[PDB]
């Protein structure tokens, strides 16, 4: 599969098919105000430099894979294990986040992926209802270099091939996200590329992360994909909501 | 296992010692409001005469298998199909209704037992989120007899014995539950029997149904349990929330 052509989704999965895909439009007019939507939980997401991570260029984005030991929690009893990380973006002058606010679409977005703690693997979480928990925050232009995304950027040149990967040392992954932990939208979805299984619970910041505009340059003008061509827009259609509520943290 | 005796149900399942267990208290005035809870969606629960059904004194309750196609939903694309139901009750003066409300005990309740449709099996739905779902309705004493409760609480003489087994005639499982399907309270707990697997998605009818006080003395006086023993009291005890917040479906 890759994005802007052939073979359509649905061929290579018939879950990209499904009624209840991501991403999706957020119309927080729309959204519903949930107050049983608690601050989130993050657990061993500050990591010592040794052992060193994997940061991959694997064709559809760049995936930082994490190590054993980061617990997320979306609320008492709701308990998760991330598994990687990776970016979605665009082009010179072209934003690439996959959500979208409103119609507006932010520069870029990043995932963290998590499997529910009931689950010893993905493939066993695939479809069934809150296996997997994804944590998304677009990704705006601000006037300081970010310098935990730094640690990341400044190795894509290294990674620029399709297929190729480095090692970089452990760093405090939580300063990849928003500081404000308490205003967010939840939605159930999907996954955003093949195989598009359900049941995904899909967490979106209110509050974005700060990038510099050579940062943002970095990220979209280095990576190479299938075949010849530049690793840029790499995200998927708005998909609609199909009578599901977006909910808030926050009225 | 039996109610109020030994074995220490942690013996027999350790899950019983779980942090996120039910029956629990509800607090209505506390329960978070949230508009994405949409009336609940029960398809194919008005049964034929033909085929009969299993009625069951197992020991612990009074279960009544069900057959396939009784379809359920809790929200768009989170579905689910019945397996069983069966009853808590209390003594003479005494009430047994596993949840309480507010700190009060109503006289029974009713456990609609569902298996959702993402898991083939009950044994990898268990400790799943979202694996297993009860929809569960407070039994109260009305001036009149139930013509639902009627159909089951007259089989009650044929089965006084422990592990004792009639077939019953089919009838409209959704007449047993109450008026409104749009008010509920929903919470994640467990297993208020052993062996207590967590991830049970809870929904609790706002309303109550009501049975006449012969009923009510018939449910709670005709099935023996624990060996020489009356099959009552069949409750467990009230479990702390441990920072979940109950949701209501109405403001
Ligand atoms: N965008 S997302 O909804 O958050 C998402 C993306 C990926 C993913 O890594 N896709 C490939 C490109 C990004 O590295 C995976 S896991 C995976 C699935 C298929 C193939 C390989 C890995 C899980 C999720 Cl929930
Ligand atoms: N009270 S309850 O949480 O609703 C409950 C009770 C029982 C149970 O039948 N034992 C108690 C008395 C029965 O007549 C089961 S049985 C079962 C079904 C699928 C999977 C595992 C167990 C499941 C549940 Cl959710
Ligand atoms: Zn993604
Ligand atoms: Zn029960």
């Amino acid at each position: 599969w890759r994005y802007g052509g052939d073979p359509p989704w649905p061929r290579v999965s018939p879950a990209c098919a499904g009624r209840f895909q991501s991403p999706v439009d957020i119309r927080p007019q729309l959204a519903a105000f949930s107050p049983a939507l608690r601050p989130l939980e993050l657990l061993g997401f500050q990591l010592p430099p040794l052992p060193e991570l994997r940061l991959r260029n694997n064709g559809h984005s760049v995936q930082l894979t994490l190590p054993p030991g980061l617990e997320m929690a979306l609320g008492p009893g709701r308990e998760y294990r991330a598994l990687q990380l990776h970016l979605h973006w665009g082009a010179a002058g072209r934003p690439g986040s996959e959500h979208t606010v409103e119609g507006h679409r932010f520069p870029a977005e990043i995932h963290v992926v998590h499997l529910s703690t009931a689950f010893a693997r993905v493939d066993e979480a695939l479809g069934r209802p809150g296996g997997l928990a994804v944590l998304a925050a677009f990704l705006e232009e601000g006037p300081e270099e970010n310098s935990a995304y730094e640690q990341l950027l400044s190795r894509l040149e290294e990674i620029a091939e399709e297929g190729s990967e480095t090692q970089v040392p452990g760093l405090d992954i939580s300063a990849l996200l928003p500081s404000d932990f308490s205003r967010y939208f939840q939605y159930e979805g999907s996954l955003t590329t093949p195989p598009c299984a359900q049941g995904v619970i899909w967490t979106v910041f209110n509050q974005t992360v700060m990038l510099s505009a050579k940062q943002l340059h970095t990220l979209s003008d280095t990576l190479w994909g299938p075949g010849d061509s530049r690793l840029q827009l790499n995200f998927r259609a708005t998909q609609p909501l199909n009578g599901r509520v977006i909910e808030a943290s926050f009225p």
